[PDB]
C-alpha cells in the first residue's frame, strides 16, 4: 500500500474497532441515529452532497431550529468572492433556540452542570436559571445602547455565565467577541480594537488549576489603548479587591439587579453576522447564523450520539471554537445538559477527568490529545479504578491522535466499550467536518475516517492541483462545495479570507492540513502543510514520526520540525519529553536519542531518521492545546511562556 496508517504498535488486522455494544441500543442504550454499519453512514451522507441535497437541507433546517420567518432559498454563492448564502430570505434567534423553546419545554432540565475549580463550589444550572440570568445581561447590553450589529468583547473565565454571555449577545443581535481569559493585555488589546467593540465583559479574577487569573488587572492595562470602549461588566468571581474605574465599569450582580428577567428576541437574518472569533495580525473569523447553529446541532446530534437525556462533558475553553461549539450552541441548541469545567486535567489530581464524569455521569466526554496525552504520563492508578460506565462516546479534537494515545484513551478511559471518535475541523469550518459517526463507523487509530453531512472533500497534489481520484492517495485536504456552517468572512478584511482560503487553489477550500485516502476509504489528516518536511524529495508530515516516535518506552510528547540540510533539502529535528520515571540519568541521553532514530527507521523509513533529537521538560503550546511547531521550526532555523526561555538554551 502507498497509504500507510499512522506508527502503532498493534497490528493493522487487529485495529479496527466495530461500534461497541453500548453504541448498538444494548444494555438499555440508545439506538443510534445512524447506524450499524458504514452502509447506513453513506446512504444518509450522500443525501447531503451534490447537486441533489438541498431538499435534505431544507428539511434539515425546519426539523432542527425554530424559525420566526421561513426561508425561499436553501443555498447560494460560493468560494470565489466569498458571497456563501444559506436560507438567506429566513430569520431566527440563537438564544430562542437554545434557551427559551427549551425553557418552555422543561424549564427545571439542567443546562449546564458547572463544574468549578473545586470540586466542592459545583453545581447544575437549569435552563430557567440560564435564561433567565441571560436576559438579564441583554437587559443591561441594551441599557449600554448596544444595538444589533455591534460588536461586544468577552474576556470571561470557565465559569458557567460566560454562556449567558454569549447567548446575551445573540438575544439582541450584537456580534459577541471571545477572548481566552489569560492572553496577555497586548493580545487582548489587538482583539478589542480590531472589532471595534464599545462594550467589555470579563471578571474580578479567574480560577483555574488553584492559580488565580488577574483578568481585571490585565483588562485595565488593556483599556489604557482602547479608546472606543466605554462600558465595562465585572462578574465577581472571587470577590478579592481588584481596582474600578469610575463610571466606565459596573458590577454584574448590580447592573442584572435593576433589570427584568425576561427580554424579547431580536428577529435575526440567516446571514446576520452571530460572533468574531480571533485565531492566535489577529485573524478574526465571522460566523453567519443560521448555518453556524444548524451545523453544530447536527454534528453534536450525529457525531456524538446525542439524545435528549444525555450529559455532554466537553472539557475545553470557550475561547476556542470548541467550546463555542460544542460547549455552548451545539448541545444547547439540541436541548440536553452540557458541561463547563472549570479546571484542568490534573487539579486537585490527574484523576479530576474520571472524578467528574462518574460524579455527573457524563454520557459523552470530549478533549484534546494534549489531554489525552497528560494523563497517559501520569499513570493508570488514577483511572484504572473508576466506574465510567455512563459513557458511550469519546472524542479528540484538536490535533492528529497518535495511537499510543488513541489505545489508551479507549483502554482506560472507555474500557474498550466507548466509541472514538477523532473529530477534524477548524475554526473555519463552524462545526466537525470530517469524523466517524459512533454507532456505524469501526474506527482506525489516529484517522477521523469519513466527512460530515454537507461535506465533500478531496484529495488534490499540492503543486498541480489535479485531483487525484480513488483510494491509497495522499496530498492536500479541500472541499468542493460551501457547507452550512462555514466561515462567512475576516472581519472587515474579506480580502484576507479570499487569499487564505479561496485563491490557493481556485475552485475548492484549502484546509491547510496534509491528508491521505488508504486503500479502504479511510482519510488521515497527517499534519499542517507548513509543518510539511522535504527530505530529499520524500513529504514527510509530523503525525507519522511523532506516531513513531511516542511507540518507545518511556515518550510522553513529541514535536518535530523541519530545517534546512545540504545534502537532503530538508533535515527532522525532533523535540522529545519523557515521562516522570525514566531516569535520564541512568540511561544514555545518546543512548536513548538513538534509540529513537530507529524506531523511526524501522516503522517509517531510513530517511525519516531525526538528524537531531532535544530532549525537553516540555513544548509550546497554546491554550488550547495546539504544539506550536512554527516556533521551533523558528528556533532550529535560527500557554505557559516559561518554556520557550528553555528550548532556546536546550537547542543552543
Ligand atoms: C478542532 C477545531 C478547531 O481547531 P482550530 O483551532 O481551528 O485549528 C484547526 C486545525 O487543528 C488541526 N486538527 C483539528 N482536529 C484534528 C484532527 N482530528 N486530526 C488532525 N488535525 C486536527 C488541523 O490542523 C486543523 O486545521
Amino acid at each position: 500500500h502507498h497509504v500507510h496508517p499512522l506508527p502503532d504498535s498493534v497490528p493493522e488486522s487487529e485495529d479496527l474497532f466495530a461500534p461497541p455494544p453500548r453504541m448498538q441500543g444494548k444494555e438499555g442504550r440508545p439506538k443510534p441515529h445512524i447506524g450499524p454499519n458504514y452502509e447506513s453512514y453513506v446512504k444518509e451522507w450522500a443525501k447531503t452532497v451534490g447537486p441533489n441535497s438541498d431538499e435534505w437541507w431544507a428539511a434539515k433546517a425546519r426539523e432542527t431550529l425554530d424559525w420566526y420567518d421561513d426561508f425561499k432559498t436553501v443555498r447560494a454563492g460560493g468560494f470565489e468572492h466569498g458571497d456563501v448564502q444559506w436560507f438567506p430570505e429566513g430569520t431566527l434567534n440563537a438564544a430562542y433556540n437554545c434557551l427559551d423553546r427549551h425553557y418552555y419545554k422543561n424549564p427545571k432540565k439542567t443546562a449546564i452542570i458547572y463544574e468549578a475549580d473545586e470540586p466542592s463550589e459545583s453545581r447544575e444550572v437549569s435552563y430557567e436559571e440560564l435564561m433567565q440570568e441571560t436576559c438579564r445581561v441583554a437587559n443591561v447590553l441594551k441599557s449600554y445602547g448596544v444595538k444589533k450589529g455591534d460588536a461586544v468583547s468577552i474576556y470571561l473565565p470557565m465559569t458557567w455565565q460566560a454562556a449567558a454571555a454569549f447567548l446575551a449577545c445573540a438575544r439582541i443581535g450584537a456580534i459577541h467577541s471571545a477572548v481566552f481569559a489569560g492572553f496577555s493585555a497586548e493580545s487582548l488589546r489587538d482583539r478589542v480594537n480590531d472589532c471595534e467593540c464599545k462594550v467589555l465583559i470579563t471578571t474580578d479574577e479567574g480560577r483555574r488549576g488553584g492559580k488565580t487569573i488577574a483578568t481585571k488587572q490585565i483588562v485595565d492595562a488593556a483599556l489604557q489603548q482602547c479608546p472606543l470602549v466605554e462600558n465595562v461588566l465585572v462578574l465577581r468571581r472571587t470577590g478579592n479587591k481588584v481596582p474600578m474605574t469610575e463610571g466606565r465599569d459596573k458590577w454584574w450582580d448590580e447592573e442584572c439587579a435593576k433589570m427584568p428577567a425576561y427580554c424579547p428576541c431580536e428577529r435575526m437574518a440567516s446571514e446576520d453576522p452571530l460572533f468574531i472569533l480571533y485565531t492566535s495580525k489577529p485573524k478574526g473569523v465571522v460566523h453567519s447564523t443560521a448555518g453556524y447553529l444548524l451545523g453544530t446541532a447536527l454534528t453534536l446530534k450525529y457525531v456524538f450520539d446525542a439524545h435528549p437525556d444525555d450529559r455532554f462533558a466537553c472539557m475545553a475553553d470557550i475561547g476556542w471554537i470548541t467550546g463555542h461549539s460544542y460547549i455552548i450552541y451545539g448541545p444547547l441548541a439540541n436541548g440536553i445538559t452540557t458541561a463547563v469545567f472549570e479546571s484542568t486535567p490534573v487539579y486537585p489530581t490527574p484523576s479530576r477527568y474520571w472524578d467528574f464524569v462518574d460524579k455527573w455521569k457524563a454520557t459523552q466526554l470530549y478533549t484534546a490529545p494534549t489531554a489525552i496525552r497528560l494523563l497517559r504520563r501520569m499513570g493508570e492508578d488514577h483511572v484504572k479504578n473508576h466506574d465510567l460506565s455512563s459513557l458511550r462516546v469519546l472524542g479528540s479534537v484538536g490535533e492528529p491522535i497518535n495511537p499510543e494515545a488513541w489505545h489508551w484513551y479507549n483502554d482506560f478511559a472507555g474500557k474498550n466499550q466507548c466509541a472514538i471518535v477523532d473529530t477534524y475541523w477548524m475554526t473555519e469550518t463552524g462545526s466537525i467536518s470530517i469524523a466517524p459517526l459512533p454507532g456505524a463507523i469501526s474506527t482506525k487509530p489516529g484517522s477521523a475516517t469519513f466527512p460530515f453531512f454537507g461535506m465533500d472533500v478531496d484529495i488534490i497534489d499540492p503543486q498541480t492541483g489535479q485531483v487525484l481520484e480513488g483510494n491509497d492517495v495522499e496530498g492536500v485536504l479541500v472541499a468542493r462545495r460551501p457547507w452550512p456552517s462555514i466561515a462567512r468572512t475576516v472581519y472587515r478584511d474579506h480580502k484576507r479570507y479570499l487569499e487564505t482560503y479561496m485563491k490557493p487553489y481556485p475552485g475548492y477550500f484549502f484546509f491547510g492540513d496534509g491528508a491521505a485516502r488508504d486503500y479502504d476509504g479511510y482519510m488521515w489528516i497527517k499534519g499542517r502543510v507548513d509543518d510539511v518536511i522535504n527530505v530529499s524529495g520524500h513529504r514527510l508530515s509530523t503525525a507519522e514520526v511523532e506516531s513513531a516516535l511516542i511507540l518507545h518506552k518511556g515518550v510522553a510528547e513529541t514535536a518535530v520540525v523541519g530545517c534546512a540540510d545540504d545534502l537532503t533539502g530538508q533535515a527532522v529535528y525532533a523535540f522529545v519529553t519523557m515521562k516522570p520515571e525514566f531516569d535520564l540519568k541512568a540511561t544514555k541521553e545518546a543512548d536513548l536519542s538513538k534509540e529513537l532514530a530507529i524506531q523511526v527507521r524501522k516503522v517509517i523509513g531510513p530517511f525519516a531518521a531525526p538528524k537531531k533529537i532535544y530532549l525537553v521538560s516540555d513544548l509550546p503550546k497554546t491554550r488550547s492545546g495546539k504544539i506550536m511547531r512554527r516556533v521551533l521550526r523558528k528556533i532550529v532555523a535560527g500557554a505557559d511562556p516559561q518554556i520557550v526561555e528553555e528550548v532556546k538554551q536546550k537547542v543552543t
